[PDB]
Parts: structure tokens; sequence; C-alpha cells
């Protein structure tokens, strides 16, 4: 630590079309991910594999699939988002049975 996790914005990212992966928590702050393109690049590093988002993360959706994120301030503390690549948004119950404590005790 150089800064507290309690002061960082924690959000959870899922993979479009992937029902079984239950997401990854990212801490976003003035010292962490300072740019949108650094966030997308890291999401590719962590989430993109040979069968999941293989071309790379291109899009971040709200959990309903109805909005594509364009700025970091649209990411809301404790909310969940879905990373997409080439296939359109797939509506799954991504957050089902995922306990919210990842956003509380950090």
């Amino acid at each position: 630590t150089l800064s507290s996790e309690k002061k960082a914005k924690k959000v959870r990212f899922y993979r479009n079309g992937d029902r079984y992966f239950k997401g990854i928590v990212y801490a976003i702050s003035p010292d962490r991910f300072r740019s949108f393109e650094a966030l997308l690049a890291d999401l590719t590093r962590t989430l993109s594999d040979n069968v999941n988002l293989p071309q790379g993360v291109r899009t971040i959706y709200t959990i309903d699939g109805l909005k594509k994120i364009s700025s970091m301030d649209q990411l809301v503390e404790g909310e969940s988002y879905v990373c997409g690549s080439i296939e359109p948004f797939k509506k799954l119950e991504y957050t089902k049975n995922v306990n919210p404590n990842w956003s509380v005790n950090v």
C-alpha cells in the first residue's frame, strides 16, 4: 500500500457470453488506472484468452447491455460491467449468487 483500497473505486468486470466466470474486481483511482486505454489494455491482459474475448476487450457494457461506457466516471462503485469484443452483448444473469462483499470489505 501507498494508498487505501477503501478510497479506490472498486468495480467488477465480467466476460460477455461467459456464464461461469464470476468476474474480476478492479480498483480504479487517481493513482491506479489513470486512462481508459490503460484500463482496456489491462482488461485484455486479464480476461482475454483463446476462447474468451480472443480478439481483445473492445467494449464495456452496463449489466443490462443497454449502454456502452465512454468515460471512467460512468463506472459506479460496486457496480458490475461486461466486457465485449466482437459478438454482440449477451444477456446472462452474470451477477447471480455473487455476494457483494467484494465491494465492502476491500
